[PDB]
């Protein structure tokens, strides 16, 4: 089997991407944030504290004839941006783009933090990291991809995120019309539960490529590109007037600037992020200071190839017995 679903930016800055997901019988369609950096499929629900729901579409398990409460199971997660959610667990039928899994753990939120409440466009998350990170207790649950994998034509999914435009998540096949050139595959470590890999280096604009190993994670659930402070300083030094602002929490730059591209290495291959992908707009409405899309990972403890990097590529998440990651230009 295969599935294919369109993923759409939630706003004009590509702050996140939502993909429609059918849950239950009859289907309840929710728009979920597909997140290769986490491993829980959780949703706003009829159980979510009412004051914490502000415009999201909710899953109502009592209206799904295939929903079953998973006895005694709870979940609780916190993300690197400080956000969090928790609740109970159902199993139900979940379909993405025509691909159906029965008995998928659907984690129903009883509580969500304010940043989730304040984002009316995201109805929950669909985790696509390794199932070892799933938070359900006392019996850990499998991701949607892990449950689908054996049925897929090939044990893979691909991310093709758009810049200011829709894109696609495919499951079970590689669309050879969706990229240019070849796909370069690179080794993955699953030891931390992530799609963790090592980039071979970087260049800023038309500058010389610096060969240097950069270990990091392919994370569709993180908006920005988080890299070592030395790399990020080298990037922003090429933007007149850019500076790291402690009050804002990262590098900002004059909105009148034209940003240079940023290239990262995948083996001998090179993925070029156009400068415009790095502009995240005014720091507050009407400001002429703009937020940068490449930021230091120093406070985080891991480098993160988030949407800013991934949307410049066609990305293969190969879930074969030894997982690998593939990147192509597009
Ligand atoms: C904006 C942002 C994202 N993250 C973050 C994301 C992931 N997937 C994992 C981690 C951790 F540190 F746990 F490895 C951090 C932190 N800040």
């Amino acid at each position: 089997s295969t599935g294919s679903a369109t993923t759409t930016p939630i706003d004009s800055l590509d702050d996140a991407y939502i993909t429609p997901v059918q849950i239950g019988t009859p289907a309840q369609t929710l728009n979920l944030d597909f997140d290769t950096g986490s491993s829980d499929l959780w949703v706003f629900s009829s159980e979510t504290t009412a004051s914490e729901v502000d415009g999201q579409t909710i899953y109502t398990p009592s209206k799904s004839t295939t929903a079953k409460l998973l006895s005694g199971a709870t979940w609780s997660i916190s993300y690197g941006d400080g956000s969090s959610s928790s609740g109970d667990v159902y199993t139900d039928t979940v379909s993405v783009g025509g691909l159906t899994v029965t008995g998928q753990a659907v984690e129903s939120a009883k509580k969500v933090s304010s940043s989730f409440t304040e984002d009316s466009t995201i109805d929950g998350l669909l985790g696509l990291a390794f199932s070892t990170l799933n938070t359900v207790s006392p019996t850990q649950q499998k991701t949607f991809f892990d449950n689908a994998k054996a049925s897929l034509d090939s044990p893979v999914f691909t991310a093709d995120l758009g810049y200011h435009a829709p894109g696609t998540y495919n499951f079970g096949f590689i669309d050879t019309t969706a990229y240019t050139g070849s796909i370069t595959y690179t080794a993955v470590s699953t030891k931390q539960g992530f799609w963790e890999w090592t980039s071979t280096g970087y260049a800023v604009g038309s500058g010389t490529f610096k060969s240097t190993s950069i270990d990091g994670i392919a994370d569709t659930g993180t908006t920005l590109l988080y890299l070592p402070a030395t790399v990020v300083s080298a990037y922003w030094a090429q933007v007149s007037g850019a500076k790291s602002s402690s009050s804002v929490g990262g590098y900002v730059f004059p909105c009148s600037a034209t940003l240079p591209s940023f290239t990262f290495g995948v083996g001998s291959a090179r993925i070029v992020i156009p400068g415009d992908y790095i502009d995240f707009g005014p720091i507050s409405t009407g400001s002429s200071s703009c937020f940068g899309g490449i930021q230091s990972s120093a406070g985080i403890g891991i480098n993160i190839f988030g949407d800013v990097a991934l949307k410049a590529a066609f990305v293969v998440f190969n879930g074969a017995t030894t997982p690998t990651l593939g990147f192509a230009s597009k």
